[PDB]
Parts: structure tokens; sequence; C-alpha cells
DNA sequence: CCGACGGCGCATCAGC
DNA sequence: GCTGATGCGCA
DNA sequence: GTCGG
């Protein structure tokens, strides 16, 4: 039913960006994952509606894409100015929909218009512009694997008790990656350890110093947000530069960590809804049962992520089964 | 009908 | 100059 | 936009 999650996907796109319909958006989202979920090609919005997050609305936009081949609010959508004009501009990173709204409003609404106004873009949204293509390509698994020997062994240089982990759709095993996500924990740094200084530092400027990262959005003690870039041969071919994201977290709490930032986000999003569907609540950082109010108590132990599974009473799924 | 739908770390900057 | 307000991205 | 109060 890729026709029909295209669709939905870019009437998401349209809310976030564009209407600032934050709930519409994950709406669309929602109803885009139980319908790529669904092992039948849907036959009408009757069929589709019967899926829990399809409703009135988006059945008849079903119906008609089916009859039709298209969706006429897309269509005007796509052709209104400046609708399109923001729904681009949030294609570069640091650019969001109240910037882009703004941009527009100033006659700004093309990556050249941003080339000649780099003086009002800030230092992230330079770095996006900078590269724009290069954030769009997906990173074959191939070099998501080069890139992990990298800083796996850069860690290991800093200092050796380090464990850094890569997550995200890397650890459920896709072919190719939007980005590269770490997860970075040291003996040192637990939920209480008097809070050790420049844990994350250390490893972002050894990752530096061995020119891998070439950029920085985002710094600070338990999160970096930048680029990097695999090292190229003689005369070859430079890779394109990728994001990368690195999180430092307590020490025990790597489990919930792990199964958070291995995702998928709609993954997530339905394992804490289900938590509660059961007197828990899950975090980035802990699982905890709330009472008979609804006031959660303290962090449960975890050893491995499915101890989270079990909690909840879900059948465990590994990493390669939770792209949602 | 109506209201909930997750929240946080970091960067910027308008308004004092 | 400072900081409350807000934007951004994010599994 | 959807669905459980
Ligand atoms: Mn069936
Ligand atoms: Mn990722
Ligand atoms: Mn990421
Ligand atoms: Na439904
Ligand atoms: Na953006
Ligand atoms: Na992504």
């Amino acid at each position: 039913n890729g026709g029909i999650t295209d669709m939905l996907t870019e009437l998401a796109n349209f809310e976030k960006n564009v209407s600032q319909a934050i709930h519409k958006y994950n709406a669309y989202r929602k109803a885009a994952s139980v319908i790529a979920k669904y092992p039948h090609k849907i036959k009408s919005g009757a069929e589709a509606k019967k899926l829990p997050g399809v409703g009135t609305k988006i059945a008849e936009k079903i119906d008609e894409f089916l009859a039709t081949g298209k969706l006429r609010k897309l269509e005007k959508i796509r052709q209104d100015d400046t609708s399109s004009s923001i729904n681009f501009l949030t294609r570069v990173s640091g650019i969001g929909p109240s910037a882009a709204r703004k941009f527009v409003d100033e006659g700004i609404k093309t990556l050249e218009d941003l080339r000649k106004n780099e003086d009002k873009l800030n230092h992230h949204q330079r770095i996006g512009l900078k590269y724009f293509g290069d954030f769009e390509k997906r990173i074959p698994r191939e070099e998501m694997l080069q890139m992990q020997d990298i800083v796996l062994n850069e860690v290991k240089k800093v200092d050796s008790e380090y464990i850094a982990t890569v997550c995200g759709s890397f650890r459920r095993g896709a072919e190719s990656s939007g980005d590269m996500d770490v997860l970075l924990t040291h003996p040192s740094f637990t939920s209480e350890s008097t809070k050790q200084p420049k844990l994350l530092h250390q490893v972002v400027e050894q990752l530096q110093k061995v020119h891998f990262i070439t950029d920085t959005l985002s710094k600070g003690e338990t999160k970096f947000m930048g680029v990097c870039q695999l090292p190229s041969k003689n005369d070859e071919k430079e890779y394109p530069h990728r994001r990368i994201d690195i999180r430092l977290i307590p020490k025990d709490q790597y489990y919930c960590g792990v199964l958070y930032f291995t995702g998928s986000d709609i993954f997530n999003k339905n394992m804490r809804a289900h938590a509660l569907e059961k007197g828990f609540t899950i975090n980035e950082y802990t699982i905890r049962p709330l009472g008979v109010t609804g006031v959660a108590g303290e962090p449960l132990p975890v050893d491995s992520e499915k101890d989270i599974f079990d909690y909840i009473q879900w059948k465990y799924r590994e990493p390669k089964d939770r792209s949602e």
C-alpha cells in the first residue's frame, strides 16, 4: 500500500511544516504506520477504516486516491506557493516550521535565497544548507559498518571502559540509515555519580582529532549532535558528510536507553502507550509502575531489553522487528 | 462532544 | 549584558 | 485526525 502511505506521509509533513498542527502530523503518521503493517492490498476506505488510527476523514481520502490515483487536497497544496516553499525550506536541518514561515514571508524560499541571505542563518542552519544534499542521502549499511569501527575504536583510545553502541535503524539491521546514533556509557557515570566532567567532550574531541567529526550542531554534557565523514582514499570521491548523534547515558540505565534509541520512533510511541495499558510508564531512562491513582513509583531493576518487555507483557521483538 | 496525543537537551535572541 | 521564551530535532 | 472517555 505504498501509494496510500506515501499520501498520508505527505499530508503529515504539511500539517507539521505548514499548518503547525503537530497532533495531526502524528495522526497521519500513525495511520501510515498501521497501513504499512497491513498484510493485504487495501481495496477501499472502509477496509482501511477497520484499522486503529484510520478514521472517517482518512477513509474518504483513501476512497479518492483509490478512485482517481491522486488527492485534490495534495494537488492544491503542491500548487500553493507559500505552502510549497515552507515545506521545502524545512528540509534544511535547523529550519523548522517557524523559521521556514518567516523566511518565506521575507521572500526567502529557495536554496539560492538561503545562499544570498547567509547572514540571516544561524550556525546550525548554515551547516544544514552547506550539507543540504548530503543530509538527504541514505547511508549504505557497508559504510555504517565502517563508521561503527571508527567510532568504537576511537572511543577505546580515550578510555577502554567506555561502551559505545550504534543504535537506531542500524541496530534494527536496515540496509541503509538516515544517520548514525551512538549511545555512550562509562563506569564513572551512573544515576548518582557526582557528575563526571568532560566524559562526552573527551570522545567528541578525539573523533574531531582523527577528523571523523567535521561539524558541531549542538554539544553539551550528555548530548552531541554533529556531522561526520569517512576518510577517503588518494584521489577518490569524498564520502558524503553524515549526521551523527551521540548520547551519554548513566550506565545503570543503559538498557532503557538502548531500547529507546534503537526505536523505532513509532515503536517507542507504541511501547509507552501500551506501558500505561499495563500499569507501567516507560521513558528513555527507566521503567516504573504507577499505582491506582497514577504517579510513577521507583525505577524497576533492568539488565536486558527483554526485562523491559517482560514487565509490560509483550512478546520480545528483536531490533529488526521494531521498524514502525 | 471533547480532550489527550511525551517530553527534554541545547542554541538562540527579544525584551528588558 | 542577562535571561525567560521559544524553536529545533529527536528514537 | 482519531479514539476512548
Ligand atoms: Mn487478514
Ligand atoms: Mn538514526
Ligand atoms: Mn539520530
Ligand atoms: Na479505524
Ligand atoms: Na528542517
Ligand atoms: Na531520520
